[PDB]
């Protein structure tokens, strides 16, 4: 199965991001995994 989509909810284990991406929690809603490095 493909890795965890970027900018996607944290649901399912809460913090199961693929690479070294960090899950950023919004104001009230859940969090979304955000990959460290962008382009390069």
């Amino acid at each position: 199965e493909d890795c965890i989509p970027k900018w996607k909810g944290c649901v399912n284990r809460h913090g199961d991001c693929c690479e070294g991406l960090e899950c950023w929690k919004r104001r009230r809603s859940f969090e979304v995994c955000v990959p460290k490095t962008p382009k390069t």
